[PDB]
């Protein structure tokens, strides 16, 4: 739960060149983003995750 | 000359995904057939081929 302390910096993508797809090709594409952590990642707490969650006994 | 008995298989070629041509280039495509015999062909007798035929002393 980052704070203004302990944060972390912005990541951007800007344009280079210009894509350029020739008369044959469709000029629109799609790039997708893969995230995984590097080999050295580490966590130190454990804790409850706030995004499940139940109201009664489930039957 | 094979018979019901010593026969061979039938062999045969289906489409699996689809030929994808792009605009720039021609849908219609060409395919042709090669056959030529493994290093393991044998032949076991000699016989007149019914191929070929003359009528008299051709001059």
């Amino acid at each position: 739960q980052q704070d203004e302390y302990t944060s972390a910096g912005y990541v951007t993508c800007w344009y280079q060149t210009g894509l350029i797809v020739p008369p044959g090709a469709p000029p629109s594409c799609t790039i997708l983003c893969f995230a995984s952590a590097c080999n050295d990642f580490s966590v130190r707490n454990l804790r409850d995750t706030p995004f499940i969650e139940q109201t009664q006994l489930l039957q």
